[PDB]
């Protein structure tokens, strides 16, 4: 992209929007167009320069650049959305949760790279449906996973995998013990996104704010690894169930995306003659009440919850998804 050193017209405009990195409610939609459909790539740069995990961990520019894009080829352009847009949004997303002043210096620089990284890589080659889909059609993913977690499993191996392509070893300089640790995260993390697993990672994260420790200044205690890697699940997790918590702009366009993807599921399926899962039928679709439904039974119970933890941290957050539920409520036709 570069000529001569000094930036293009565009370069320029993504620079700018790349300064809101920090922030909720990025414009991540925008930035995905502006870089050439390469949101992925250039937020995860942005990330680690900020965070300056580089020099940190000893890694090369041009290997982090060329997993980056091997990673962001490999989700898939034709889903709505779980692709590219969604795991970069998931990743500056734990990006902001991980600077929350409640968490100040309680994760190690490596725990950091875990939880972005495991971000990043989250829902790479998703096919555009769901587990139960895919255990119900005795696909090859079915097949491989024992019906367990099947797509979660297999968005881990295709993430470990790319590092071994040429050039795309990003972790080439850390010690075997921390590379150990760090794939045991990664794999810890990834694996509590799995849908089926929310009531009891909720659960947990529950009795754990009940049972809330902070240190002299506010921060939270946490002693041991069942502590910590549980608090990074539930991050990551509320990442991905971020959508309803943004502004309302970004916050609808996840919903046309999503119902879409839903709808091409049940497409699929009815061809098949398969009962149609829920939220999949054009025909018997209900798409405000549904998103006042996914609120009220899942979302806003666990950012709740989440807001206790780091309480008043995510006020602002907490404030805009419910300010979001009123909206779709106001729009249920009568
Ligand atoms: C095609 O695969 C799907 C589609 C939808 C869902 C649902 C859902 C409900 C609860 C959940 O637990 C936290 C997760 C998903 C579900 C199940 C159900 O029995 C009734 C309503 C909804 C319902 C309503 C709204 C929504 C979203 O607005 C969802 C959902 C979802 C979803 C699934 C995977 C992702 O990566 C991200 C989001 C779901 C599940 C799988
Ligand atoms: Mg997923
Ligand atoms: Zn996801």
């Amino acid at each position: 992209i570069p000529r001569f050193g000094v930036k293009t017209e565009q370069e320029d405009v993504l620079a700018k929007e790349l300064e809101d990195v920090n922030k909720w409610g990025l414009h991540v939609f925008r930035i995905a167009e502006l870089s050439g459909n390469r949101p992925l790539t250039v937020i995860m740069h942005t990330i680690f320069q900020e965070r300056d995990l580089l020099k940190t961990f000893k890694i090369p520019v041009d290997t982090l650049i060329t997993y980056l894009m091997t990673l962001e080829d490999h989700y898939h352009a034709d889903v709505a959305y779980h692709n590219n847009i969604h795991a970069a949004d998931v990743v500056q997303s734990t990006h902001v949760l991980l600077s929350t002043p409640a968490l100040e210096a309680v994760f190690t620089d490596l725990e950091i790279l875990a939880a972005i990284f495991a971000s990043a890589i989250h829902d790479v080659d998703h096919p555009g449906v769901s587990n139960q889909f895919l255990i119900n059609t005795n696909s090859e993913l079915a097949l491989m996973y024992n019906d367990s977690s099947v797509l979660e499993n297999h968005h881990l191996a295709v993430g470990f995998k790319l590092l071994q392509e040429e050039n795309c070893d990003i972790f080439q300089n850390l010690t075997k013990k921390q590379r150990q640790s760090l794939r045991k995260m990664v794999i810890d993390i990834v694996l509590a996104t799995d849908m089926s697993k929310h009531m009891n990672l909720l659960a947990d994260l529950k009795t754990m704010v009940e049972t809330k420790k902070v240190t002299s200044s506010g921060v939270l205690l946490l002693d041991n690894y069942s502590d910590r890697i549980q608090v990074l699940q539930n991050m990551v997790h509320c990442a991905d169930l971020s959508n309803p918590t943004k502004p309302l702009q970004l916050y609808r366009q996840w919903t046309d995306r999503i119902m879409e993807e839903f709808f091409r599921q049940g497409d699929r399926e009815r061809e098949r003659g398969m009962e149609i899962s829920p939220m999949c039928d054009k025909h018997n679709a209900s798409v405000e009440k549904s998103q006042v439904g996914f609120i009220d039974y899942i979302v806003h119970p666990l950012w709740e919850t989440w807001a206790d933890l780091v309480h008043p941290d995510a006020q602002d957050i907490l404030d805009t998804l419910e300010d979001n539920r009123e909206w779709y409520q106001s729009t249920i036709p009568q």
